[PDB]
């Protein structure tokens, strides 16, 4: 039983932890990393605990690059590297790359085949239906050395443990062609096709991030003209070129016309509200993380679903996956996960390797930076991630997610941190200091009143600039900003254009004494981006005289 599983993990959460380290170290205290801690390969946790020091990306990056270039010595571990997942996260603009090893996909399978096993105790029937989820592969690169670079879902999709795959409780509309083309566009359109006719066999509605799901309605509000006419014609449109696609859908596409009839009466509506119950009326649940930065999109998602309850169920990264949430059906408000102990050894820094706290022992209320050891050979690894823990299932304790270290921004999967917002803001005041002005204060806020959302950049001059040159401006920034987003900008569409919102002169001291109402005068700092969904939002958009997008894509290419 799954479910015993999770049960038998959770009871000896210490003593598992112990055997995972054990395990790891088994295979890796006598690599190259290890071997330089000293550890000359103890297997045992005091040896570990008392010479292997924590660290960060950047203090691993060295053995990473030459892994890169081609060093196929066992310098991580004695399962060599198998291909880079890369993160989301990035340094110096770029990917930061996470080696994975062939083993690890059992772990992330194992981990998977938890989750609906656990949502079959609050959602009954889910065997008598479909999934309708929307999944994309993005692209990949090699390293210099030869290995590929991609992140860890285009890595699971291309995967057998997907492709081919033995199961009822994972019956998908998506054909994998589909979810395999490059295309953004064919893999949407082709997708919601199919989502369409099995309108009927849908039971929840889901994609990765609630940015996705809300891209796939965008897409819908979009082409619901040609999607109808296919329908009822039961011919694919040469939009798409893809030839494999074409044999996916049209292998499922009947000419239907009561089908093409509903769909525009529903979407000739100017009204949305709800457009997933009705056009996918047996949808019991949204299956999308709106936890940590994707919460921001819970108000758009009970629009569109007309209150549907949204499923956050796996916690998981590109260099280990963590676990998962053992109540998915509770408010987003509410979610928390549990860390799977079998998953890697995990030790927490309360917000140096000796205040590391064991999984077993951390506190009720405290928050805590998660530090990770994995079979891949990342050792005492800071994810960056901070958790606070709500309470315990079991010994096990359970995270509410609070967020990724330094990150200001996120739309999607891009993870904008305060640096690389500063260093943009500073490359678009070349286009500002011939008129004599100057950014003195800037602030920020992701934007998700439209999709896609966007970023919103306050900007309190001193000194007038005209607005074809900020608009220039908004450009300048997207050039300086990370590699993620400008391939999300470029790529996917997952990210529209820059705004840039100029503030009337003293509008951030007004911020400060509306903060001050509270805050410690001698301890404010003004917020380099905004959340307080209404109040503070609200004051600096009242205080904005002109508004200017970015005209044009920044550059990218993988
Ligand atoms: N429910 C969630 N599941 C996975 N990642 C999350 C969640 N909420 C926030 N995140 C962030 O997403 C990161 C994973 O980034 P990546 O390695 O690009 O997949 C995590 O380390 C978290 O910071």
């Amino acid at each position: 039983e799954k479910l015993r599983f999770i049960d038998e993990m959770t009871t000896n959460v210490d003593a598992v932890q112990e055997r995972v380290l054990g395990e790891i170290l088994g295979r890796n205290a006598g690599t190259e990393y290890l071997t330089k801690c000293g550890l000359d390969g103890a297997t045992d946790r005091a040896a570990f605990r008392a010479k292997v020091p924590v660290v960060s990306y950047d203090d691993l990056q060295p053995y990473i690059q030459r892994i890169a270039n081609g060093d196929r010595s066992p310098i991580l571990s004695t399962h060599p590297v198998s291909e880079f997942l890369t993160s989301s996260g990035t340094s110096a603009g770029e990917r930061k790359l996470m080696p994975t090893i062939m083993d690890e996909l059992d772990r992330r399978q194992l981990l998977y085949s938890l989750l609906m096993p656990v949502m079959n105790l609050y959602v009954p029937g889910l065997d008598k239906g479909k999934g309708l989820y929307f999944l994309f592969v993005k692209s990949e690169t090699k390293t210099p050395g030869g290995l590929t670079a991609r992140p860890v879902l285009t890595s699971y999709y291309k995967s057998d443990h997907f492709k081919n795959r033995p199961d009822p409780y994972h019956n998908y509309t998506s054909p994998t062609a589909a979810i395999l083309c490059a295309d953004a566009f064919q893999s949407m359109y082709a997708q919601m096709v199919c989502g369409l006719c099995q309108r009927n066999d849908v039971l929840r509605l889901g994609a990765v991030f609630a940015s996705g799901l809300l891209r796939a309605i965008r897409f819908l509000q979009l082409n619901w003209e040609q999607l109808a006419d296919d329908i009822e014609s039961g011919e694919l449109t040469p939009r798409v070129t893809d030839p494999s696609v074409r044999e996916a859908v049209a292998a499922i596409l009947l000419p239907d016309p009561e089908l093409a009839k509903l769909i525009r009466a529903e979407c000739s509506k100017g009204d949305w509200a709800g457009i997933i119950t009705r056009v996918w009326p047996n949808t019991k649940y949204l299956d999308v993380i709106v936890t940590g930065a994707m919460a921001q999109y819970i108000p758009t998602l009970e629009f569109y679903s007309g209150g549907l309850p949204m499923a956050c169920t796996m916690y998981a990264s590109s260099e280990c996956y963590f676990g998962l949430n053992l109540r998915p059906m509770c408010d987003p408000s509410e979610v928390s996960y549990t860390i799977m102990p079998n998953m890697g050894y995990f030790e927490f820094l309360p917000v140096d390797a000796t205040q590391l706290v064991d999984l077993a022992r951390v506190e009720v209320g405290r928050e805590y930076e998660l530090v990770i050891t994995t079979y891949a050979g990342l050792n005492r690894y800071r994810v960056g991630d901070v958790l606070r823990v709500t309470g315990f299932h079991n010994a096990a304790p359970q995270f509410r997610f609070v967020r990724r270290k330094n990150v200001l921004l996120s739309i999607e999967s891009d993870k904008t941190d305060e640096a690389e917002l500063q260093r943009a803001v500073e490359r678009a005041s070349a286009l500002l200091r011939p008129h004599g002005a100057s950014v003195v204060e800037y602030t920020s806020q992701a934007c998700t009143k439209r999709i896609p959302g966007h970023y919103v950049i306050y900007w309190e001059l001193l000194t007038v600039v005209d607005a074809d040159t900020l608009g220039r401006c908004c450009l300048e920034m997207e050039e300086a900003l990370n590699t993620v987003y400008r391939q999300s900008r470029v790529a996917d569409g997952s990210i529209g254009p820059l705004e840039i919102r100029v503030v009337r002169p003293g509008t951030f001291e007004e911020l400060m004494d509306y903060a001050i109402s509270r805050g410690a005068s001698i301890n404010q700092y003004k917020v380099p981006r905004c959340v307080t969904f209404p109040p503070i939002v609200e004051l600096l958009d009242s205080r904005v005289v002109s508004s200017h997008f970015s005209p044009a894509l920044p550059h990218w290419t993988p």
